[PDB]
């Protein structure tokens, strides 16, 4: 079997992207964030605190003849920018796309925290890294990924995010006309539960490129390009105006400013990503000075390759016996 179904950035600035998702029976369709860096299916949901919903969808599981009560299942997720949802869970049927799991856990939320609620076209989340990061106590649950892998055609799921532009999500299949050039393979550890690998290095536009070994996860629900401090400020070297906000806390630049593209290496293969794609507007409503979509994970402990980096590529999550990482141009 196949799933495929269109992802969205919510906004002029792609903050995040949404996919249209079907639960329960008779369907209730969500619109999630799909997340290769965490795995907790969870949704805005008619048990979520009055206060905390600020016109979400919410899931009904009173409404679904197919929604059964996990008895004693609790759920808490903290999110590396601070955020964090908890709640009691179901198991129901969730589709994406033609793909169907019947029996899929299905993460109540009861509260929120303030970011969720502020954010009001994400209707929850729909976690695609490694099922040993889900929360669910005291019987940990499995990922939507997971629960469908052996049914498709290929164990993948390809991510093909979109610069201000729609995109897709495939499960099950790799779309040859959805790239250009070859897809380069590279090794993933699972111990920490996420889609790490090493990239082998970097170009600052037109520069020469620096081999280096760059460890980090492909983190589709991470916005930004999170790299060492050294690789970072050589990028924001080559703009002219450009610094690091103590206040803002990151880098920005002059809004004016043409931004010189990034290139990372993926085995002895390179993928480009435009100037434009590390914009991300005004640092405040009217500002001349923008904030940068290239930040240093000084602070985080492990680098990022979100959004900025990820929609410049095809992207394969292989989740065969031994989980590989694809990427090719597009
Ligand atoms: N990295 C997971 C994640 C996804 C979305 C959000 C937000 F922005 F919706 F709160 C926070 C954390």
């Amino acid at each position: 079997s196949t799933g495929s179904a269109t992802t969205t950035p919510i906004d002029s600035l792609d903050d995040a992207y949404i996919t249209p998702v079907q639960i329960g029976t008779p369907a209730q369709t969500l619109n999630l964030d799909f997340d290769t860096g965490s795995s907790d299916l969870w949704v805005f949901s008619s048990e979520t605190t009055a206060s905390e919903v600020d016109g979400q969808t919410i899931y009904t599981p009173s409404k679904s003849t197919t929604a059964k009560l996990l008895s004693g299942a609790t759920w808490s997720i903290s999110y590396g920018d601070g955020s964090s949802s908890s709640g009691d869970v179901y198991t129901d049927t969730v589709s994406v796309g033609g793909l169907t799991v019947t029996g899929q856990a299905v993460e109540s939320a009861k509260k929120v925290s303030s970011s969720f609620t502020e954010d009001s076209t994400i209707d929850g989340l729909l976690g695609l890294a490694f099922s040993t990061l889900n929360t669910v106590s005291p019987t940990q649950q499995k990922t939507f990924f997971d629960n469908a892998k052996a049914s498709l055609d290929s164990p993948v799921f390809t991510a093909d995010l979109g610069y201000h532009a729609p995109g897709t999500y495939n499960f099950g299949f790799i779309d040859t006309t959805a790239y250009t050039g070859s897809i380069t393979y590279t090794a993933v550890s699972t111990k920490q539960g996420f889609w790490e690998w090493t990239s082998t290095g970097y170009a600052v536009g037109s520069g020469t490129f620096k081999s280096t070994s760059i460890d980090g996860i492909a983190d589709t629900g991470t916005t930004l390009l999170y790299l060492p401090a050294t690789v970072v400020s050589a990028y924001w070297a080559q703009v002219s105006g450009a610094k690091s906000s103590s206040s803002v806390g990151g880098y920005v630049f002059p809004c004016s400013a043409t931004l010189p593209s990034f290139t990372f290496g993926v085995g002895s293969a390179r993928i480009v990503i435009p100037g434009d794609y590390i914009d991300f507007g005004p640092i405040s409503t009217g500002s001349s000075s923008c904030f940068g979509g290239i930040q240093s994970s000084a602070g985080i402990g492990i680098n990022i390759f979100g959004d900025v980096a990820l929609k410049a590529a095809f992207v394969v999550f292989n989740g065969a016996t031994t989980p590989t990482l694809g990427f090719a141009s597009k």
